[PDB]
């Protein structure tokens, strides 16, 4: 077997060892995947976390907010797998955003700038990214950024819910310069998953009317699930990424697809 | 490899050598699936078509509309592989709706006993096979249906726009019950396919405003595709199809993946 | 003032003084309005209580089901309102389900004869009655019917939810029709409310997994609307539904309006 | 009559004659309302227009971008209708967009500086406008943004459909606090309108893949919307407005109001 079997995937967003990115990457290697890898500030500590995938891989320094990086990456990326050498899917699954704008901290007191900060890094950069790195893939190609359904408002995620609506938006569009390049690109809303960023905001707002509201909210998921959900386990999410990767999945695109247990389906 | 690999999935509704089920079932088995199989009224030809298949595999006589073949499909299909055996994917591909209430006929003059009729067949027997297969399928299972964007309104589908939404709502209700198994239930919504139904259709209205009106829906979904779309191909359906009974996407139900080349998604 | 201000409209579907067609008309009156009205089996009774509104109006014979009072319909109200006279609006507010697809019996048995009947009369008789109706509605018209979001499962409404997504859909081929006559047809997709029918199922399943889980999700609607919702009040739903019987939405059709409070749009 | 008599509504983002804005205060005042008004740049110009309206009425200058007329805007108004006097609607109907971002400039060309420009203008400031308003509304009120089917993606739009789907997602988050003071908050997604905006973009692209593959877009309004779309004619998307100004729509909120004749219903 061997679902994405000598692809060549640049996977992005790894920072820790239950990050969305990584067991996207694992289940991408245990079936052949090549992989490139890119991270952010701590480089060094990403470097750590890397070294426990199956099979060694090459890793860049992506700081999404700087076009050096996005003017270099294609370049890297070649130098990585070797001139006369294409993507055969990218792996968006950054996203962020300033304490300010989520869990507590009341919505009308996010100050524009912030609001800024994390959408040029949570929507923009999937355009960014896709800018740079399509010139390299391959007919047959694609990419898959992380989604988390905006679609409908909730408590704490304030802010982000805006920018994933942006995401979804720009995906859309990405999709049609994608096509040039016979490319695919689509989102996976995840159900949510204990991650770093997942306690930046649980953590970030503990005590007050948010240990609770997004506590709710939570068993709100698994209860819903017809299949149930299991926020301890990332693979289903990386699975459903690598499905995408895949070429089973081959006339879908400017779509997003729901991984999580059907609750997104179901009103209770 | 072998996405399907010793699975075994009953694929429903094939009726010739470019039904959908049968790009299923060929991908499948090229897949190590293995197939039990079921057809309408003349078994005999199916019986013929299905010959066409890499390897060979049971048919069973299957006419959603009488719940002898309901109540005994099970006992049969557990003889086709074999007491302490159980399904592990379904894939319902029947749908059907009297000429009246399509194509040229006005919307307003279909009768209810018509309407009901293909209702009955496109809706409904999603739940009746579902109801009279799960008793028999494991843990971790996948039932698929066949899905038409019923979304927003169009020209000539007429009243089967009217049973795919029916057909929508009763695929969540089925992951309901589903889940309770450990079974995922999902359909795919395909984009336009050259079908013996389709050409029922496009035949049935010829040339009034219809050679027409959906000539322009079909030039429609290529032109609006990012990744394009060619209604003479089936196999990306099968492959979406394929998909979804594999274990690739494990966290999804209730739910519909489109197969339209990004079309959906797209206003133009 | 008088939003309906010399209006003719022909509301359907009354048979208490709190079902929803009662308030429509009430508020439909206070503004001018000019009712005929019908009723199902016991006339009488809807007879009595129709008797309770500002102003006296015509009430007649209508079962959706039986086509001499669809053939009939508009050569009686043209007699209820004098020869040389039109429709203005026309208020659909009719629905049913046989108790077996509903509550507590499960999904899976409830059987197509009773599927079929209230699909029947909750959603093809929106066409039936728009068939009749739309040659001698006035350029500038309103159909409206009455929804309740379909759009992802719940528990309990089950065959109903199945049905209102019929109805979406047909709602959506009716404003094709609609609109040859210069005619709006939309839906208003109201938030629960204490109703005759309401009481039939929250009464048929009592003391089940079923006075509780849609008592949740009762209680649900109150949580996740913004500016709250009281089942108990349905005025809100009979002003919403003016409002498209109005000339205040000129410009939308093929559509849907969430009278619940904003509960839709919100997660929790 | 009178829908909006003697309400009290700030109508923001007049500029022209054929201003969205324009027609509905127009329709507001035919209708009792008693605006004060805000403007951009050139107030003088904004001024010099404003005074063809059936009354006279206030006019505050405001730029969304800078925290003065935030911070002072509720005194100022309050200072236009005396103290001891409140907001009874609030519509927003501000946008903007770097022409980089749209018509003919490729979509990955356009630069974050941007992009963040016109969302800040295009989606923000319904947050912050709301911020600073609605201290100063009633109970029962009512704001109002202006919104484009960000839903599926089109061609030119580009940007300016991913800053209206971060506004679909404020306008959701506003109606969270909007509920605590009473308010309601929703957008209408308008038809295209012949307008100032309107033609910067299809001005500022002529001759190219433009003129042309939004022509398409256009006309496919008029063809897909049952009831039709005049381009031309503002005052429906007004009246629509109005509506939600009203109190007629009491029971809807965090919600969008489709006023363009059906076509986001219809597929053709
Ligand atoms: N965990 C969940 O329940 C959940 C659900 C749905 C979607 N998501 C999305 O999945 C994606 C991954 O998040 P996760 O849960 O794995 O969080 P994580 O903390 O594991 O990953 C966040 C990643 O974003 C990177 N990042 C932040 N700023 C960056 C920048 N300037 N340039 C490059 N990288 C930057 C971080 O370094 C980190 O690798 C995000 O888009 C998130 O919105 C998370
Ligand atoms: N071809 C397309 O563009 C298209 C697009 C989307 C979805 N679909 C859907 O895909 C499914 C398959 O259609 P297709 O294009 O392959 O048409 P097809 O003619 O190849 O298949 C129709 C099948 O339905 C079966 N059928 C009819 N009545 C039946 C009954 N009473 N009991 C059991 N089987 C019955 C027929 O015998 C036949 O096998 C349908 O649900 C259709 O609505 C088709
Ligand atoms: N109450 C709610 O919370 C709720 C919410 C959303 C939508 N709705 C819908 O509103 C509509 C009105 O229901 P309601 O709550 O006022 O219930 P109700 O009991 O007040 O009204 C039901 C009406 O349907 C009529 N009816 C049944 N069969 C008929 C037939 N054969 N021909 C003609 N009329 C027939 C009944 O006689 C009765 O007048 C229904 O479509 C219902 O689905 C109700
Ligand atoms: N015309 C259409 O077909 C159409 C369709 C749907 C939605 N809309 C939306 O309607 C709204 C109004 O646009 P329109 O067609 O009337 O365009 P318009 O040119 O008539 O209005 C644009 C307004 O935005 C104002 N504006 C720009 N930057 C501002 C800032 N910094 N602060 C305050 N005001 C600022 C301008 O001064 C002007 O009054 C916009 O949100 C637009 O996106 C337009
Ligand atoms: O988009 C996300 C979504 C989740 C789960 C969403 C959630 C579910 C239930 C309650 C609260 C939040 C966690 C983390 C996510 O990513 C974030 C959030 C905040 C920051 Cl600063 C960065 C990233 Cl990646
Ligand atoms: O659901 C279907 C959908 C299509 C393609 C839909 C379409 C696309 C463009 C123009 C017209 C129809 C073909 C056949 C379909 O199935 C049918 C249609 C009619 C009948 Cl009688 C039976 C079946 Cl299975
Ligand atoms: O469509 C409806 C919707 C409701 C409220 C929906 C609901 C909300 C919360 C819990 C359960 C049901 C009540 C009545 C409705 O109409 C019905 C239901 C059953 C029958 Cl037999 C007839 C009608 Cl009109
Ligand atoms: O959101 C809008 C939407 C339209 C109509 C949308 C459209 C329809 C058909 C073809 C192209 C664009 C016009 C103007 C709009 O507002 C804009 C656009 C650009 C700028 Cl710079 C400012 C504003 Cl308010």
């Amino acid at each position: 077997t061997g679902l994405l079997d000598g692809k060549r995937i640049l996977v992005s967003g790894i920072i820790t060892d239950s990050s969305i990115a990584f067991h996207i990457a694992r289940v991408a290697q245990e079936q052949g995947a090549q992989l490139v890898l890119t991270g952010f500030d701590r480089l060094r500590l990403i470097q750590r976390i890397t070294d426990r995938l199956p099979a060694k891989a090459p890793l860049l320094e992506l700081d999404v907010q700087n076009e050096e990086h996005l003017a270099s990456l294609a370049g890297r990326v070649t130098e990585a797998i070797g001139a006369g050498n294409k993507l055969d899917g990218v792996v968006h699954s950054i996203g962020f955003m300033p304490q300010t704008g989520m869990g507590i901290n009341p919505f009308f007191d996010a100050p524009y700038a912030d609001v800024s900060k994390g959408i040029h890094i949570s929507a923009y950069s999937y355009a960014s990214m896709a800018k740079a790195l399509l010139p390299i893939m391959n007919p047959g190609g694609s990419i898959v950024g992380m989604d988390f359904d905006p679609s409908r408002a909730m408590p704490a995620y304030n802010w982000m819910t805006v920018a994933k609506s942006a995401l979804e938006s720009v995906n859309r569009f990405v999709a049609r310069e994608a096509g040039k390049y016979g490319v695919r690109s689509n989102l996976v809303a995840a159900g949510p998953i204990r991650t770093l960023a997942m306690s930046a905001i649980v953590g970030g707002a503990l005590g007050e009317e948010a240990g609770a509201q997004i506590q709710l909210l939570e068993e709100g998921w698994d209860q819903r699930a017809p299949i149930g959900w299991n926020m301890k386990d990332a693979t289903p999410v990386a699975k459903t990424v690598c499905a995408l990767l895949s070429d089973w999945l081959p006339a879908t695109t400017g779509d997003i697809i729901y991984a999580d247990g059907g609750a997104h389906t179901q009103l209770l």
